[PDB]
């Protein structure tokens, strides 16, 4: 299962909680970092607001969507060559998001 990641300059140690790009640390919030695992053992598929809100909080649902979008916001802010297009972060649209490599 093997819980080193790799994407793009970004390598993420999933048991260390420790990123790397590309590579020296970036440092995420504990919250950012439960969104990003989530994502990252997703990969690939595409997961609603809710599945999301559950597995990063889980009564944090569904009235708090907003921070759903704030955090993804932040992941692509440290993550993403450009944070208004991203590459691997992406948004479906009205459903959730989607996590690419």
């Amino acid at each position: 299962p093997d819980p080193l990641v790799k994407f793009s300059d970004v390598t993420v140690d999933l048991a260390a909680r420790v990123i790397h790009r590309g590579e020296e640390e970036v440092h995420l919030t504990p919250i950012e970092f439960r969104l990003l695992a989530v994502l990252l053992n997703n990969a690939g598929k595409v997961l609603t607001q809710r599945q999301l809100l559950n597995q990063v909080w889980g009564p944090n649902a569904v009235e708090h969507s907003h921070y759903l979008r704030i955090y993804m916001g932040h992941l692509r802010q440290k993550l993403e060559q450009d944070p208004a297009r991203p590459r691997h972060f992406i948004t479906e649209t009205g459903i959730g998001y989607r996590f690419m490599l």
